[PDB]
């Protein structure tokens, strides 16, 4: 609704360590690109292992028994996160503009959805800080037994490019609320918004070293965090393939605690009794939201046989109508893909789908001449043995499948290494209930899609992840439990 | 205290798979020794990778949607676990006699402590089965949101030899309470008691495939479970060294969920205002319990300067008084070490302690000339840089340490990669409270030691583990959370 800042000042482009801005040890930089124009926005510090070492020492000292951050009331940690959120709300237009600049997402998305969720996640976990309780336990013998929920310690946090500020907030908010310290590695494709957010962390009054932000490449700066002997926990959001490596690196270094939020090939399932127009609209947005670059995208749309043709025609019409263009104009629905490599990878899958025997119904090529835009693409007659049915495309390509039986579609839905999310559309109580049990996914939506808020635990079954983020259940990965058992003179109930 | 059975019949010595007794595919068998005499009791099946695949297959079928185990009331899982407890109680003397035969622990411990704990853990988790609740969540928008606590699936469980029945129960009870199926790999040194327990699992009425027991080696049968692509979760108890390999294997295979319960070098810390006789006795048992073969053994005794000489002298006398001998004798306090390799490892550490300049105060050699018996051994003047101060001896060797300040002893206690347990002995409220905060351990005892029951969460900080077993908190490792979010017509509070 408000007006975007079309080319803003970008003062922050260095490492954030110990509440100060600094270059890498090596003084090296790397470019970030504006994906709409294909042009370089500017350069950013290229952090590597030595820079990580500096951030870890800073985080380690901020966490020391008797430190400000350790001594401080849990409620003061809350007040800080709440003030941080106030500051995000003050700078909301700038941040949303910066996000659209660097990532490519439509400013209507950045402003109204992403920034809304950033603010809410910081405010939500602000409230948890002083409400996270251990237990008193009526154990056998002359004993008083309780648990303390202590912080896990120095948390390495590695995030992707598709929702730079949201992903940052999902990591930082619960970690800080439970009194941890942080070394965060943001994505090479989208470093800018996270650095401005770091400036607001300092402004909010977080002590030095509580949050440290590192820009750099995955195999260098990322890997240094996952392998570090003085990092107590790693929380990784990214690809399933890198997920495997993170877990191995934990096993290979110091048995750091691991949470993994990985890839998806999530199914939308539309039954015959569904509200047709609603299901078509929901499945359409389930795929094309954020240009198909959403980890829980409805990337397989399964449709009952008796409504398939109608559903298909209406789906193609919505794909053809979706406005592709400059994301700074307010009615733009689909911006560009994030970079050249993603661009080419999505076009590669479009070709592959054609070669495999799937029917290209619309789009299927580049939109325009400048930047990394792709026309909304829909495939029909897709088979489970096709590669476009199996691999995570991560772009604006919607494959359609046909099924006949309830039991058939659950098996097909579940026949994947992935298990991040799923959805059913139906009017029937009994079928909705069956699907909520039968679908092997961390989140099951009924008659909706992509409703992930600060309250809703989120993560994968199978190779889509290990552990959950968000909600109360999301606090548990940032907590180390201590049992205290004390001999007492006598015991009464 | 009842009479042990000295010559029990041992009918069960095969793999337990799909409620059927089976040979290994290879027909290979391996011997288990009676550590009291050093003689072979008999042979058991040498399960390998092919046998694990067979067990995992049976567990998977038992876990399938619509199987007896999946559709059973949670309360019926409870009744099954309760019935198992009744059968253990019925066969308590037999089970405890077999434990002593195979492992070497005194029958006084076996009957009155171990078997007690086994019965309790099954009964405890029997009660959790129908009381493990998810949540309803007052989420934003026109939504009904809740969580299902689903079983994680096929759980690979690998246990050590030091408490064979208890370690089995700690694994099986929470896993079964929460609706999982199991493939368990028991320790090569102590296969027998776990197989008799499996026959009780069958008698109690658990469906085929819900519990599967594999006997065999670590790098074959155990490795096969940890690397298996159809195992959803691995819960491992054992050395820290092998723990690193389990976490790597999970990351190298299918991102199976991991819990690790690993080694320790736990400190008991005696302040000058402690009750002397009590602290001496408690620290003595804290090390010598189960022939020093306890993960959370008080294996570094720190004593304040002003009471050290007296403490030392009383500790020596107590070591010299401990009855070493045949574990079937009701007053034996110390049986043999578990096998030749463990026996020689402990003597090697005794030799090493004296080379490093530690002072041998008593014991320090073999007890007699048959079986694997070692004289209770105490070292004085031990320094933090000695190998016997840093490494897990896992035998009846008690090193004593001198300190002067609280801030000193906290640093020295905490300066290890281990973190399973710790204890403080004091009369002073403020000092007890301070140590419960400052010690980096999963369990902190105050004026007691080794009080780990079905109620009390247990596990390591740092390299002593990942996650917690027992209590309510121990259910979490066996639970996969599913968030269900449903569009509703209107929302009211
Ligand atoms: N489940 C979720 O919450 C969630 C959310 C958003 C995105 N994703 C997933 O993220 C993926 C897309 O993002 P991506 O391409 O940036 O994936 P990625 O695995 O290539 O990179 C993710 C992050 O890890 C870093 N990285 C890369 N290699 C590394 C290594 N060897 N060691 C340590 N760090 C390394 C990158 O620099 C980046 O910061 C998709 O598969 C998507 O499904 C998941
Ligand atoms: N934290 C706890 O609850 C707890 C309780 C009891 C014992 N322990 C620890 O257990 C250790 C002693 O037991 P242990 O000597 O039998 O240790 P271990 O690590 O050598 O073996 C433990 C189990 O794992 C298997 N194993 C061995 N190598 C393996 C491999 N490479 N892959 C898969 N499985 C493998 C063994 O056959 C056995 O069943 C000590 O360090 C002790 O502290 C911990
Ligand atoms: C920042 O957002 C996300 C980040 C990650 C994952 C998912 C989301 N995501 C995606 C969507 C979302 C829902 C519905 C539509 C839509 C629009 C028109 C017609 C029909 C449906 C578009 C987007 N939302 C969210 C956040 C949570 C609730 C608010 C809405
Ligand atoms: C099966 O046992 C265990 C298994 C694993 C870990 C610890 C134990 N463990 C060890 C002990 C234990 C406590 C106190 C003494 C003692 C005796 C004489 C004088 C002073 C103290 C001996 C043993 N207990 C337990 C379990 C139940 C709690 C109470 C009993
Ligand atoms: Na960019
Ligand atoms: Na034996």
């Amino acid at each position: 609704l408000p007006s975007p800042i079309l080319n803003p000042d970008i003062p922050y482009n260095q490492l954030f360590i110990n509440n100060e801005w600094q270059d890498a040890v090596s003084k090296k930089t790397f470019p970030t690109v504006n994906p709409t124009t294909g042009e370089v926005i500017g350069h950013v510090a290229e952090g590597d292992r030595a820079d990580v070492d500096r951030a870890v020492k800073a985080a380690r000292e901020a966490f020391r028994l008797g430190s400000p951050w350790r001594r401080m009331d849990a409620s003061e940690r809350g007040r800080l996160l709440n003030r941080l959120a106030d500051l995000v709300e003050r700078d909301r237009v700038y941040l949303a503009s910066l996000e659209t600049l660097d990532n490519g997402k439509p400013f209507q998305e950045s402003y109204a959805l992403d920034l809304d969720e950033v603010i809410k996640v910081y405010r939500y976990f602000a409230g948890w800080a002083d409400k996270w309780h251990g237990k008193t336990i009526p154990m056998d013998g002359q004993h008083f037994c309780f648990t303390r929920h202590e912080p896990v310690g120095v948390c390495g946090q590695i995030i992707p490019w598709n929702f730079p500020l949201v992903m940052q907030g999902w990591k930082l908010a619960p970690a800080l609320a439970t009194g941890n310290t942080v070394v965060m590695k943001v994505a090479e494709q989208t470093p800018l918004s996270a650095l401005y957010l770091a400036s607001l962390i300092k402004e909010a009054g977080f002590p030095p070293g509580v949050v440290n932000i590192i820009t750099g490449y995955g195999p260098t700066a990322g890997a240094a965090i996952a392998q570090h002997m003085d990092v107590d926990k790693v929380a990784f959001t990214g690809s399933t393939e890198v997920g495997h490596l993170i877990q191995k690196a934990a096993g290979d270094s110091n048995l750091k605690r691991v949470t993994l939020e990985l890839g998806g090939k999530s199914p939308s399932i539309v039954l015959a009794d569904a509200d047709m127009e609603h299901a078509v609209e929901q499945c359409h947005e389930a795929l094309f939201f954020n240009m198909g670059q959403c980890c829980c995208a409805g990337s397989r749309t399964f449709v009952e046989e008796s409504i398939y043709n109608e559903f298909l025609e209406r789906t193609v019409e919505k794909a053809k109508q979706r406005k592709v263009g400059n994301p700074f104009e307010l009615d733009t629905q689909q911006g560009p893909q994030v970079d050249k490599e993603q661009f080419e990878r999505v076009l590669g899958y479009i070709q592959l789908g054609q070669k495999e025997g799937a029917k290209l119904l619309c789009g299927g090529e580049r939109f325009g001449e400048r930047g990394f835009f792709i026309k909304p693409t829909v495939f029909g007659g897709v088979q489970d043995d096709m590669r476009i049915a199996k691999e995570e495309i991560f772009g604006p390509v919607q494959p359609l499948f046909k099924f006949k039986k309830i039991e058939e579609v659950v098996e097909r839905a579940n026949n994947t290494r992935y298990g991040l999310a799923a959805a059913v559309f139906t009017r029937d109580l009994d079928k909705a209930m069956y699907f909520t049990q039968a679908l092997q996914a961390g989140t099951v939506w009924v008659n909706t899609y992509n409703i992930v808020t600060c309250h809703t635990p989120f993560g994968g079954f199978k190779e889509s992840g290990n552990g959950r983020e968000l909600g109360e259940d999301g606090l548990k990965a940032y907590t180390e439990v201590k049992t205290v058992t004390i001999k007492v003179p006598q015991k009464n109930s």
